[PDB]
C-alpha cells in the first residue's frame, strides 16, 4: 500500500524505546510528546514520562539516519500550556527554532542535547486560536530562512478544529493528522463507519495541506472511543481515503499501545 505511518512516542515511562521504535521499519514519522508547559508566564518544560531529554540525543540522531523523520510536538491532550500573547508566540517561536530545529549555537543549552529536530507538531488541544498563528507564522518565516524543517498538526475531528482551524486555513502545515477517536461525531463507533467517512471527506477536501492524515487509537484501551480494528481499516476505510489525492497515511495513537497490539504491524502485513 506503501503506507506511510506517523506515531506518537513519549507517553510512557516504560515504552519500548525510541531507538526500538524507529527499528521497526513501521514508521515514517515518530512524534515525540510533549512540550506541554509553555506561556501563561511559565517557562517551557517537557513532560515526555520521565524520558531523559539528554539522553534521547543519540536516539533521535539513530532514528534519523534510517530515514525516520523525528518531530516535536507542542501542547498536548492536557497541560498548563496557553499562548494568548504576541509576545508568548516569538518567545515559543525562538525557543524551539534555537533550540531544537538548529545546531548549537554553543552559549544556553538544548534539552535534546545536538539533535537537531526535523519539525514541529501543534497538538493544540485547548485555548482556542489565540496566538497559534503567530506561533505558526514566525516557525514558518525560519523555514524559509534556512531551516528546512517540517510544521504538521493534530486537530481533533470535527471540522473546522476549535483550536487549530484557522492556522490550518493559512495552508502553513506541511502534514496534518486528524484524530478520528475520542468524539463519536466524527470517528468509528458502534460498528459503524458513516460518521468517520463523512469526516475524512470533509478533512479531505477542506484542509489546506498538501497530506492529511488519519488518526487512529492503536489498541481500545489507548482512548476513550473510536478504535477500529486494522483489518475493517484497511477494508473499509483505505480504498476511499487512497482516491484523495491528499491521503498521507495513517497516524497512531500511540508507540506504547502499538506495541502491545501490534496493530502497525498488522496494518502493514507486518512489516518488520
Ligand atoms: O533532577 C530531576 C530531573 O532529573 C532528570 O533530568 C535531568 O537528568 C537527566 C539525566 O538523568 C538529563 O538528561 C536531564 O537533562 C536533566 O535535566 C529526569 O529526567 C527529570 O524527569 C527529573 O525531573
Amino acid at each position: 500500500a506503501n503506507l506511510d505511518i506517523a506515531v506518537y512516542w513519549g507517553q510512557n515511562f516504560d515504552e519500548r524505546s525510541l531507538e526500538a521504535t524507529c527499528d521497526t521499519g513501521n514508521y515514517a514519522y515518530v512524534i515525540i510528546g510533549f512540550l506541554n508547559t509553555f506561556g501563561g508566564g511559565q517557562t517551557p518544560a517537557l513532560d515526555i514520562s520521565g524520558h531523559s531529554p539528554s539522553g534521547l540525543e543519540p536516539q533521535i540522531k539513530h532514528c534519523q539516519s534510517k530515514n525516520v523523520k523525528v518531530l516535536l510536538s507542542i501542547g498536548g491532550p492536557k497541560g498548563p500550556y496557553s499562548l494568548d500573547s504576541r509576545s508568548d508566540a516569538n518567545d515559543l517561536a525562538v525557543y524551539l527554532f534555537n533550540n531544537f530545529l538548529l545546531p548549537p549555537g554553543h552559549s544556553e543549552n538544548r534539552p535534546f542535547g545536538n539533535a537537531v529536530l526535523d519539525g514541529i507538531d501543534f497538538h493544540i488541544e485547548h485555548g482556542g486560536p489565540s496566538q497559534y498563528q503567530l506561533l505558526a507564522n514566525i516557525l514558518s518565516s525560519f523555514r524559509l530562512a534556512g531551516t528546512e524543517f517540517a510544521l504538521t498538526a493534530a486537530p481533533q475531528c470535527v471540522y473546522p478544529d476549535p483550536n487549530l482551524g484557522t492556522v490550518i486555513n493559512s495552508a502553513t502545515f506541511d502534514a496534518i493528522w486528524v484524530q478520528f477517536y475520542n468524539n463519536p461525531q466524527c470517528s468509528y463507533s458502534s460498528g459503524n463507519a458513516e460518521a468517520l467517512m463523512n469526516a475524512w471527506r470533509e478533512w479531505s477536501m477542506k484542509a489546506r495541506t498538501k497530506k492529511v492524515f488519519l488518526g487512529f487509537p492503536a489498541h481500545p484501551d489507548a482512548a476513550g472511543s473510536g478504535y477500529m480494528p486494522p483489518e475493517k481499516v484497511k477494508f473499509h476505510v483505505f480504498p476511499a481515503a487512497k482516491k484523495s489525492y491528499k491521503f498521507g497515511g495513517i497516524m497512531l495513537w500511540d508507540s506504547y499501545w502499538d506495541t502491545v497490539s501490534n496493530f502497525s504491524s498488522k496494518i502493514l502485513g507486518e512489516g518488520w
